[PDB]
């Protein structure tokens, strides 16, 4: 069979053989007691980069070796793409969050051959849900492996924000001291009411993470979590997430991107925040109005906004959350960190291993299966299409 | 009485009288059970820029109405300064870590009427303690103040460097995407080794905010933790500093600058560490080795390092640690955010208070009276003088 495996580009220097340290921190599960991928064997050294296009995620040996075709590229934007010219033919598709192949409507009905549309870390957003159900597609994804790493990026951006740390790092390498710029909106998070929508596996985590600083725990849900989660961490439960924004100094999102939650964030709900609040999104781009999130940092509604992720990706030269006012942006990286980019390949070999050989996939890899969603699709994601707009990701230029 | 006050110039666009947020979280005592400072009366608003030469710590009214002369300026290293003009009469001077006067025993034996050296903040090293012994001055400092404020900026300052935060902003305001560059230095901390010296205020506090991420944790001090806090948090403990780091792939500083302490990390003891270890100094910049840790950075000794604390202060323009490899430095600021500036004006006012009624300072204020260390003194310092080199100062130029 033919697979396509869309990655990013190799670093600008060229694709490295040596690394800032030697090993891994060794992992034996996950916090909800889920395991770590189990594919038959591994052809990859762990802690190498294996998302960029010389990565191929450790794939090769076993394709090839079992008589499939594997093409891998970067190219997949636009109505030239190398992704385009392979449509036709390809059964599995493989790309990742980070640098998303978009599985529109229009492309899923050129490719008559399409059965396995395989996400390499976690939300397949990029893909049309809706047209992957009538086409009989199944969409997986690997399931927990980079939640926690994403966790960490959340109170990472969180501290950054609220203590002013890139203005302040900006004035040390350029020669100057200037304590009272950096301080003049330097806080401690200790004390402020912090809140997540959603307390998924990323937001449960986050919880957990700010418990110790003495920050007041909020969230909301579409599933509600055990009393005795609740009790442990003196969590207060808000029934929606418009009264939740009222309450909190901080706000994180940490919710999947479906119709339900698609533009959630706009210049009617932000009326609701505290006047300079501060807002961390690493969950999906689309959740916020892009413009809207401008305007509440050029008036003060906020008083800063940090995340990873972006819509569309990759963002035009000139998108503007690049250079509004008091943002700790960075391009989409949280999920693919170089530990976590050794459980996906793991865990992406094993759904392959499981689809070829005709075993099961496990259900909480499962996105859509049989013509509607499963496994964790159906606890996490409502029907619909999230890929409108996607086509503009066509207008970034590499430098 | 003469009352000399050191403190840093306003911001560079004037000094404000608005501000991002309206309010400080509310904050009832220490985590130890300290209380907070119990001045009489604050005759500033909380939240407000209070360590700059015009925010004066709130302190003309209260000094003035009881006949006292208040000398405010930020002029303070070189044989020409504002401060070396005051010192012949001044009975107290004032002054924060952020930008110290430098009370060295030169300084001490031209200051006749000088009886309080007071430390805006924590960490009284800025004075040479052997001469406040010999020449019989007091000196205190706010106990407490913002040791939680420091310690969350050293978990930003971990995560930052070990998820390569800042070069990854860099590509984002740069028009970049570029997720291999961003991430082929980008680890997660789940599973890594961190190590404290010292585990006090802030050093306990840092081993508290890190249990959660599932990092494993080390310390040492020269006062061992009870066996139950050993136990709560499943803490490693090492007899010497020089045991703990072969053990760590990220250590933290976290002890005070005395002569047990200066220059204890330098070309020999850095063979010690893990390579590719991370190294984040919140402490004192002279618990370093200057130009060892430029070399060990060079090399890949160390995968990178972050602080905020620099010798002498302010750091001279061509500082090697602002351009030096894989650094996450700031300017001294940590523990001069606003919601730490708040605490400590309202602790140097209650010192102040105490001193002009002739009521006893607080023991946990104390660091030297009567011709010996004294209060918190006696436990975390040694007798000596840490202030050698700092004439060094007045080589900064502003801008
Ligand atoms: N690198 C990255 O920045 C990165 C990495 C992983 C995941 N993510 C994003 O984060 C999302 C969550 O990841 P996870 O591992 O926590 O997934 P998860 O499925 O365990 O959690 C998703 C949570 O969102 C909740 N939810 C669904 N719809 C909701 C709605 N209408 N309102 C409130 N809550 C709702 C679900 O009940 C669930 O608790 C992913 O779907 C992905 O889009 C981003
Ligand atoms: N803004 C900042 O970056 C900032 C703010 C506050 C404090 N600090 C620095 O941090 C230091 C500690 O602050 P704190 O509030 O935790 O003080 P603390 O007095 O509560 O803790 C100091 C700890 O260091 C230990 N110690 C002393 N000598 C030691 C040695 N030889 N080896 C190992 N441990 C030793 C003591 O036993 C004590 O546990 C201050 O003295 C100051 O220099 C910096």
């Amino acid at each position: 069979a033919k697979v396509v495996c869309v990655l990013y580009d190799d670093p600008i220097n060229g694709y490295p053989t040596s690394y800032a340290r030697d090993d891994l921190p060794r992992i034996d599960k996950y916090p909800d007691g889920q395991t770590l991928p189990t594919p038959k064997a591994i052809d990859f050294t762990p802690g190498a980069l294996l998302g960029s296009v010389s990565g191929e995620l450790g794939l090769r040996k076993y394709l090839e070796s079992q008589g499939h075709e594997l093409v891998v590229t970067s190219s997949k934007d636009g109505p030239d793409s190398e992704l385009e010219k392979h449509l036709h033919d390809a059964e599995v598709i493989i790309s990742q969050p980070f640098w998303p192949a978009y599985l529109t409507a229009e492309r899923i009905a050129k490719a008559p051959k399409l059965k396995l549309a395989l996400t390499a870390g976690i939300g397949s957003d990029h893909v049309d849900l809706q047209a992957a159900i009538d086409n009989n597609i199944t969409v997986a994804e690997v399931t927990y492996c980079n939640s926690n790493s994403v966790a960490e990026h959340v109170v990472m951006m969180v501290l950054g924000l609220v203590r002013n740390y890139i203005p302040s790092h900006d004035w040390a390498r350029n020669g100057g001291w200037n304590i009272a710029d950096c301080v003049a909106r330097s806080y401690d998070v200790e004390g402020m009411h912090v809140g997540t929508v959603a307390a998924g596996r990323i937001g449960l985590r986050v919880l957990r993470l700010l418990a110790p600083f003495d920050m007041h725990l909020h969230y909301t849900d579409r599933h509600r979590l055990p009393e005795a989660v609740e009790k442990e961490l003196n969590l207060t439960w808000h029934a929606t997430r418009e009264d939740m924004y009222g309450a909190c100094d901080v706000v994180t999102l940490n919710c999947p991107l479906h119709p339900e939650t698609e533009h959630m964030i706009n210049d009617e709900t932000l009326k609701l925040f505290k006047r300079g609040a501060y807002l961390v999104n690493t969950a999906r781009g689309k959740l916020c109005d892009r413009d809207a999130i401008v305007r509440a940092l050029e008036s003060g509604r906020l008083a800063g906004y940090a995340g990873d992720v972006w819509f569309p990706q990759p963002a035009p030269n000139d998108h503007p959350w690049r250079t509004m006012p008091h943002n700790g942006m960075t391009p989409h990286i949280s999920g693919t960190s170089l530990s976590a980019q050794t459980r996906y390949a793991a865990g992406t070999r094993e759904i392959l291993e499981c689809y070829f050989e005709g075993r099961p996939i496990r259900d909480e890899y499962l996105i859509v299966q049989g013509g509607g969603l499963a496994g964790v699709g159906a606890h996490s994601y409502s029907k619909g299409n999230a890929t409108g707009g996607s086509e503009e990701a066509a207008k970034y230029e590499k430098l």
